[PDB]
Formats: C-alpha cells, structure tokens, sequence
C-alpha cells in the first residue's frame, strides 16, 4: 500500500445552494458528509451568523476510496475572489458532459475529449469525455508552481511522493503515493502564484505517528508551518490530529491522522438530507439583506 493518502480539496463557498447544485446536477458527484459549526465569538458574538459555517464532503464514493471535495461554507462570507493558484480537478466522466450540456452550463473542448467548466466562484474541473471508469474518476488535483525543482524538493525529497510524470521543458510534475490515488500535478505558471481570497488547501492523511515526525522534519528544514499538531473536534464524530503547512510557493497542505481520520469520514446515508434541510433553514442572505450590509469578502 501507501502510509500516505491524498483525501481532498478545500473549496471556500459563497453561495452553497449553487455549489451543491453544480456538485449535484453537472458534475454528478454526491453528498458523503454534512457538519455544521459553531465556533463562539472571542468578543460579543455580532449577528446571529458570527462563527457560524458548514463543512461537506461531496465526491463519487466513501472518502477511504475517493479524492473529494471540502465544500466550506462561512454563513457571513459571501464571495472570495479567486486567484491562480488552483488550476483545476481533471475527472473522467461522459455522464458530467451529457449533464453540462443538458443544463446548458457552459464548456468548451481545450483538447479532443476534455471540456473546461468552472463551479460558482470560478474553480475549474477538466471533464473527460468517456464513461466513468470503474474507479474514483478524480485523477488529478493541478496547482501553480514559481519554481518547478525548489516545488519537487519539497513535495518529493520532504513528504516522499513519487513522480509519475516529470517535464523540464514543459515545466510540468505528475507526483503521488500511489497508482489507485488522485495525483498531484505542479505546473509552473508565468506572473507569480497569486493567492487572493479563494485560496484552498490539499489534506493527506499518514499514520498519526508519522505526525510529530512531519512537523518535526519541516522545523529542521526551515520550512514554514501554518499550525502545529492540534486536536480539531466535530459535532457528534471522532477528533483527529493535523499538522497544516505551507509549501514553497503558499498553497496550504493538511496532513491528518488516517486511523481517526476513517473513523470522522464515514459516509453519511444522511449527509444529503442534513444538507438539504441546512439550507432550507439559511436566512443569511435575507438577514444581510434587511441589515442593508454585505456579506464580508474572503
Ligand atoms: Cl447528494
Ligand atoms: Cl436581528
Ligand atoms: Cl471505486
Ligand atoms: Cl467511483
Ligand atoms: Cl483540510
Ligand atoms: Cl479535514
Ligand atoms: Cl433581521
Ligand atoms: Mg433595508
Ligand atoms: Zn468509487
Ligand atoms: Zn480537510
Ligand atoms: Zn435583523
């Protein structure tokens, strides 16, 4: 096997009703997981939205299995300019196009058979023409890259992925832990990566044992850590362990205990219905509206 598992990417959503549709209805994805937050007020809690958010777990099957999405929901935060750091998901599905097109969703063929679409806030996913094969049809995860070797010394030489694909000329990576796993694509890009507001962040699972080792080692290699191990509870589930870091270029990477971790992620049969009622139940947009103010910017 792998000790190390690429899970998901972290979406920041403005609008959760038009993400979970396009989840839903285009991409053919569903709901695994549905978690509402609650996280008090340092002052005096402002608005009854304040510390408020939801996470959702949206993907083709059961998260041991599958690389999926982290819908984030912040019930203040209504839009989060997107910069050029998250170049896309690529996924294999024929059924994903029939639905676009179905619905009238806009794509448009960038090579034979691969169809560029965007989700509400501007994330890309590069839909494949062909039948959902008979696994996990995410393939790849891409991400902007300043300096493509500094990138593979990090990502290959400090957290051991494997190159799969290496162009120098092109400056383009394909790393992973494993065949049977969603891959890693690094792209050098020109300008600067910019991050904005939009910005997500990638989670791995290792063994917890492998956690005080990793923070340990991007201590000596004076790389940067964005949180130390700590706890993170959710309502009603098992706590985890993270370590979060920040690679060369700033994209945030979350590494969590697997053990724990498969205890969180069990698929909840629930998960769509818990969905569907929180958002019957929003009036965040009604409640700003009446307040004559905004949702804040990422
Ligand atoms: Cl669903
Ligand atoms: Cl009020
Ligand atoms: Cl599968
Ligand atoms: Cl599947
Ligand atoms: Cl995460
Ligand atoms: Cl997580
Ligand atoms: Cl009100
Ligand atoms: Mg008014
Ligand atoms: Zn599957
Ligand atoms: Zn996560
Ligand atoms: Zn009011």
């Amino acid at each position: 096997m792998a000790a190390r598992r690429a899970l998901h990417f972290v979406f920041k959503v403005g609008n959760r009703f038009q993400t979970a549709r396009f989840y839903r209805d285009v991409l053919g994805m569903k709901v695994l997981r549905h978690e509402e937050f609650e996280e008090g007020c340092k002052a005096a809690c402002n608005g009854p939205y304040d510390g408020k958010w939801s996470k959702t777990m949206v993907g083709f099957g059961p998260e041991d299995d599958h690389f999926v999405a982290e819908l984030t929901y912040n019930y203040g935060v209504g839009d989060y300019k997107l910069g050029n750091d998250f170049m896309g998901i690529t996924l294999a599905s024929s059924q994903a196009v029939s639905n676009a097109r179905k619905l009238e969703w806009p794509l448009t063929e960038v090579a034979e058979g691969v169809f560029e679409t965007e989700a509400p806030g501007g994330y890309k996913f590069y839909l494949q023409n062909r039948s959902l094969p008979q696994s996990d049809p995410v393939l790849k995860v891409t991400l902007a890259v300043s300096d493509l070797q500094k990138s593979l010394n990090y990502w290959c030489n400090l957290l051991g992925m494997k190159i799969y694909e290496k162009d120098e000329e092109k400056q383009r990576a394909l790393l992973g832990y494993a065949d049977n796993q969603c891959k890693l694509e690094l792209q050098g890009v020109k300008g600067g990566v910019d991050h904005a507001a939009a910005f997500g962040r990638i989670a791995f699972s290792c063994p917890q044992k492998e956690l005080p080792d990793l923070e340990d080692l991007m201590k000596r290699e004076n790389q940067k850590i964005l949180t130390p191990l700590v706890s993170l509870d959710t309502p009603g589930k098992a706590t985890v362990q993270v370590v979060i870091l920040a690679d060369p270029d700033g994209h945030e990477i979350c590494f969590v205990g697997d053990e724990a971790f498969r205890e969180l992620s069990k698929m909840d049969p629930e998960g769509s219905k818990l969905l569907d009622d929180a958002m019957a139940a929003d009036k965040s947009d009604e409640w700003f509206a009446k307040h004559n103010k905004p949702k804040a910017s990422g």
